């Protein structure tokens, strides 16, 4: 039997989803299990758990972002730079690799994105217009980006049968801790600015490896390795959405651990 609305809304308010709240999901539909009316049926659900005061935000980037093309660059290569399609928020698809909910979430009516191509987030509810903007090049994923005002705004972590490598939020611990060597990239994003493309290049910290020890592909990063370590000490709401196992966390609370889990292993 595919999963009613009714059913994963009271299954997100055992896990401890109550009205109001401010929420970022990780999805893996796969392990959730057939939907009655496929992926929209958990964005209705997640909307309704959420309540009309509540909010989503997601991180959906961007399909067609040039980051592998452009990084290592002073500027974009000629063959890029020419036929590259520019950032248009408002139809610009969602990346498929960070989950195949987020092209639902970010087509919902009244969705907020954000103005970074590659970090690109979306946001659904009173506050969409205030957690997406500003979101600009060089804040990617820290200080005075979405995820900073979703972190000060009691915002939680809702994996649905996500690994503990999918927690974005835990990239804005990487950018504050104060460890040495930390690893930065260059790369340019083609934006939409008055009507015209314009590409800008600028440089962020590393979000495949903070670190060379975190950076390898075979391979588990900075991310993967204090979401293990958080959740082996921390009691978690734990159950099931759909047939997926799904946990809720407290994003503040799992960063923190976070700065302290990387500044008490790297020196200063
Ligand atoms: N390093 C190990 C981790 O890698 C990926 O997670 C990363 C993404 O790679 C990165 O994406 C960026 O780099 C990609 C590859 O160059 C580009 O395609 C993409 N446009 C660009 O946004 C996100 N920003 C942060 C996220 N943690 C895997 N999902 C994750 O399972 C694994 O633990
Ligand atoms: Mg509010």
């Amino acid at each position: 039997t595919p999963w009613s609305k009714s059913e994963l809304v009271r299954q997100l308010r055992d896990l401890g989803v109550r009205s109001g709240d401010m929420v970022m999901p990780h999805v893996s539909l796969r392990a959730v299990g057939p939907l009655a009316d496929g992926p929209q049926t958990l964005v209705d659900a997640l909307i309704e758990a959420v309540g009309p005061t509540g909010n989503i935000l997601a991180f959906v980037s961007w399909r067609d972002s040039p980051y592998e093309q452009t990084l290592g660059h002073d500027a974009p290569p000629a063959a890029i730079a020419q036929s590259w399609p520019a950032f248009d928020p408002d139809h610009a698809p969602a990346y498929p690799g960070f989950g195949a909910i987020n092209e639902f979430i970010r087509t919902y009516p009244g969705c907020r994105r954000s103005a970074h191509p590659d970090a690109s987030m979306a946001a659904i509810g009173p506050d969409a217009a205030w957690l997406v903007a500003p979101h600009e090049m060089g804040a990617a994923y820290g200080p005075r980006s979405p995820i900073a005002r979703f972190l000060a705004h009691a915002g939680k972590i809702l994996s649905i049968g996500a690994g503990p490598d999918a927690v974005t939020a835990l990239h804005y611990a990487e950018a504050v801790a104060r460890i040495e060597g930390k690893r930065r990239v260059t790369y340019s994003m083609p934006l939409l600015r008055e009507g015209k493309r314009v590409w800008v290049t600028t440089s962020d910290w590393d979000s495949n490896g903070i670190l060379d020890e975190y950076a390898a592909p075979d391979g588990p990063d900075a991310v993967e390795r204090i979401a293990r370590d958080y959740l082996a000490r921390t009691r978690v709401a734990q159950g099931p959405v759909g047939g997926a196992q799904s946990r809720l966390i407290d994003a503040a609370d799992i960063v923190s651990f976070g700065i302290e889990w990387l500044e008490a292993r790297h020196a200063a």
